[PDB]
């Protein structure tokens, strides 16, 4: 057994969202069986960040989704090997993100290293305007295609004056070595900023996360 | 209360899908509190239908879903003055449907009145070459916006050689007089065909749909 | 010989948006091989309209488009047998318009049946708060498959505070019978409202369209 | 002045594709005011490509669009300040690739960083599968927005077989200091694949691009 009841990770991520470049660095710890995890992290070059955070925020943790004995945790089966991720964000008013991320286990300890790239942002949006308080909880659609599995999420950004931001995620999930698929299931989520300094350089994130089946099956 | 225990409607619907034009006429019953609902239906012109049935199955009953005291239902208190709902579905192969409906509550009865047009679906796709086999269970995203209320929803075909055939939906229920709005929560939904004969010209269906807050709220 | 080099039509169109119905029915008149049309409408129902004109304006004549002698003109070829035509219109702040209609040729004469349905546009925008100026003279890419003509525009309606308002038209010509393909093209287009009063209830259009290849070929 | 009628340059390319990484370099050379250019490119890192590199192709050269007199040339004016540019490619089968490019002018020669993601293509796919067999020409649509420049195509991949693999394309033109902005019009372009060997690590390349307004104005 690989993944134990605690699962130390390191993050590293190299972004542009509207030409802007930039890098962040963080260190992560949690509960891979009891669904929950929390992140530190660092914004080492490009900072302070002329965007919301909250678009970063998902994509600092696959191993920690609490399974139950009958749905196969895909995203945990793919270690020591390796697992691989990427996902496309379609905000509603015209922003459109790609995600990618390579996942290993080095000695004991998950490396993560993303890379991001946003593009098409309005320059009075929300994102770019900074004001964004935050992801609503979210319920994942999964189901297995071309031998990987796939998600796609109903997400909501909530505003300060109030109201929705709303955004589409469809994520792909990539073990290195084809193994076991579960069906199509869900996955309940709930991230929540915890620390943050004034310009949002140092933040610190914990996530809740537990896969399901549908509640009348 | 206008809306009681036991309540019965009347369905009619006048759609187009890919130039071929239909009228389907249906009656329906349900316990409104229990979230739960029948309907009998009948292909009154254009039959036999050179479509698959399943993507007219959610279109044929707002009022049906079970709400627990906490959460505003916006469906049920728009009665007996009028309620009125639109949706566009978008199909991953580039069908595209969109959906108008008229809701009146006449005589403890209520009267449903639908308008279908559904375009772009491939001729060789599993929708024309009736491939699909109902849908999977799913959790609708809601949100209150406009002073009306909108949902989300990422459904699914079952198709025969396996797998399936993705759908998003986009709804927006609007009351004629602006009731009372929930807040950010979440719809479960399965609909089966129950009976069919060999040509689904009379088909009859049953849901199930059931109002609550995420898990983790 | 049934296309003449005057022709003339009849429109209908059965319509909703934002849960609003109406009828409109209109008289035109045109050249075929010279590429131009011009149509009066009027509002019969629903009248007056609680949004902008200008998403009705594409929606009332493919016959009249000029086509070079190397450039099969399917459209003109469908007749006298018949035609169809399907289109779905993606507009940038979330609303979506699917639209079905059907071509004949009685008594010398064309006969068009449209049924239109607009849905999702927000309470605050351009389209109902009547803000649009007008089409921007646009450009069509055409390609054949699955037997049957396809098109896609990026278009876009001015706005009267000034810039524009992004709409994408994605449109399917449909033969009764399988008549001769064309290669993958372009038709330039551009679309005037010439007359209207007050309350858009009476308006008549101006349009001038015509196919040709890319300009580098 | 800085640009004058003949200009090279050098272009880096860092990308993933379906969790493929990669890097090419190369270089080019053109006419800008007469609208075209050639550029050899070489895969440094992640050779062979496992997908079609007409993907890649229209990212590796603003300055070589020739404008006439009336329309200013957003992309020649933001030199030597320097330039940004942003792109989102929708393909028709679930794909998304968002780029992003960076545009400096070193003692008389064009210095291009380019960032690709590209997600969600299938593995079956003509992408991943190689079935491609280069760009039809196409016509793109410009629109100023923001303070910065954009522009949409409706673009096609021909197939091995006779039929067309379609991808909308967004892009997002910013140069660094806000520059005189065109209005609404065209640009015409065509892009061929010149020389490859057998696993395309070695490809040149020939674009034409010309700035127009619309024929009937």
């Amino acid at each position: 057994n690989v993944i134990k009841e605690f699962m130390r990770f390191k993050v590293r991520m190299e972004g542009t969202v509207n030409g802007h470049e930039f890098e962040i660095e963080g260190e992560g710890e949690g509960r891979p069986y009891e669904g929950h995890n929390t992140v530190k992290l660092k914004v080492t070059k490009g900072g302070p960040l002329p965007f919301a955070w909250d678009i970063l925020s998902p994509q600092f943790s696959m191993v920690y989704v609490k399974h139950p004995a009958d749905i196969p945790d895909y995203k945990k089966l793919s270690f020591p090997e390796g697992f691989k991720w990427e996902r496309v964000m379609n905000f509603e008013d015209g922003g459109v993100v790609t995600v990618t991320q390579d996942s290993s286990l080095q000695d004991g300890c998950f490396i993560y290293k993303v890379k991001f790239i946003g593009v098409n942002f309005p320059s009075d949006g929300p994102v770019m305007q900074k004001k964004t308080m935050g992801w609503e909880a979210s319920t994942e659609r999964l189901y297995p295609r071309d031998g990987v599995l796939k998600g796609e999420i109903h997400k909501a950004l909530k505003l300060k004056d109030g109201g929705h931001y709303l955004v589409e995620f469809k994520s792909i999930y990539m073990a290195k070595k084809p193994v076991q698929l579960p069906g199509y299931y869900y996955v309940d989520s709930k991230l929540d900023i915890t620390s943050h300094n004034e310009d949002y350089t140092i933040v610190e994130q914990y996530e809740r996360t537990e896969g399901r089946h549908h509640l009348f099956l």
